[PDB]
């Protein structure tokens, strides 16, 4: 056989049962749900996210999220979502609506799922689907080794694609990340992310840097930069794919100028 699938349908929406969720840090959480039955996978290829929908005070609410398990884990998914609480931050008193929703929900409690989504699929051993847009056909990238930049949640897309790789001991694909958080407590995942390290460093590069700096430390201090890119992901002359995924600003002035300062050409770079 093959396991049963949870994303049989991209229009369906799959109510899930919250089953566990576990502290990444302040702000961030790890939440698992069930799938359909514990034999079921969630039907979700390597580098997409799903849709979570609920109607929050009286207004329909939709907002994507990025799995990091993956179609061999039987019966869950889990999503790692940061809180935007309310009656915190000066400029936004609100705080955000979907990710205080699912901080308020109690274990046995439902939320609807669709997808998957997104232009691109990890396809194994190096190589990449990518659409160019929603209403193209997907074109195929093989590359020896792919560049990461993540800022804060921006990491899910990556772990997904890591993992990936890494569970593959015949895919010699080698992932250099450079993630960015605003201080080392929001780093995310960070000890599952050094497992990594510890047990694939031939596979796996990994660089931090935080906007804000302890005296101890010893890693970056500021935004993505040229040197960071430069000195952090795969040369240009190694035909790399440079995946980006972040706050959009991150995007916009931290990394396009700088992967055009280092010679990443945009055919070679895809946003998240
Ligand atoms: C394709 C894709 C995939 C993903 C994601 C985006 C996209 C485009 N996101 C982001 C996610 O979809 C969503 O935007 C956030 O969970 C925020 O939604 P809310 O409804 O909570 O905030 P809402 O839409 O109400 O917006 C409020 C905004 O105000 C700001 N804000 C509010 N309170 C704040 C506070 N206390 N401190 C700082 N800023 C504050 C934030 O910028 C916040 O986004 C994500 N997210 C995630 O956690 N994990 C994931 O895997 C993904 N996956
Ligand atoms: N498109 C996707 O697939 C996807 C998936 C997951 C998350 N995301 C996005 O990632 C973001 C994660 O937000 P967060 O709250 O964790 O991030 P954050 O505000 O904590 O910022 C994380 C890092 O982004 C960089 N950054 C932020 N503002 C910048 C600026 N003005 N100039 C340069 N760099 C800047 C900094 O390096 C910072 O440490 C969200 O916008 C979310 O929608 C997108």
């Amino acid at each position: 056989s093959t396991p049963a699938i949870t994303l049989e349908n991209p229009d369906i929406k799959y109510p899930l049962r919250l089953i566990d969720k576990e502290v990444v840090n302040h702000d961030t959480r790890r939440f698992r749900f069930a799938l359909p039955s514990p034999q079921h996978i969630l039907g979700l290829p390597v580098g997409q996210h799903i849709y979570l929908s609920a109607r929050i005070d009286g207004n329909l609410v939709i907002r994507p999220y990025t799995p990091v398990s993956s179609d061999d884990d039987k019966g869950f998914v889990d999503l790692v979502i940061k809180v935007y609480f309310k009656d915190t931050h000066p400029k936004f008193p609100a705080g955000g609506k979907m990710s205080q929703y699912l901080e308020s929900m109690k274990i046995g409690d439902t939320i609807e799922f669709r997808g998957p989504n997104g232009l691109l699929v990890y396809q194994g051993k190096g190589k990449f689907a990518i659409r160019p847009d929603k209403k193209s056909s997907p074109v195929i990238k093989t590359v020896k080794s792919v560049g990461m930049i993540a800022g804060g949640t921006g990491i899910t897309p990556m772990l997904q694609v890591i993992r990936a790789i890494m569970k593959d001991p015949d895919d010699h694909t080698v992932c250099h990340l450079l993630f960015a958080n605003q201080t080392e407590k929001d780093i995310l995942l960070r000890p599952e992310l050094e497992e990594l390290r510890n047990e694939h460093s031939a596979r796996f590069k990994l660089w931090y840097t935080v906007d804000r700096a302890p005296e101890a430390w010893d890693y970056s201090q500021g935004f993505v930069n040229e040197e960071m890119i430069r000195d952090h992901l795969p040369p240009p002359e190694e035909e790399p794919l440079v995946l980006m995924c972040g706050p959009p600003p991150m995007i916009q002035y931290a990394c396009l100028p700088n992967l055009e300062r280092v010679g990443h050409p945009k055919e070679r770079c895809f946003a998240f």
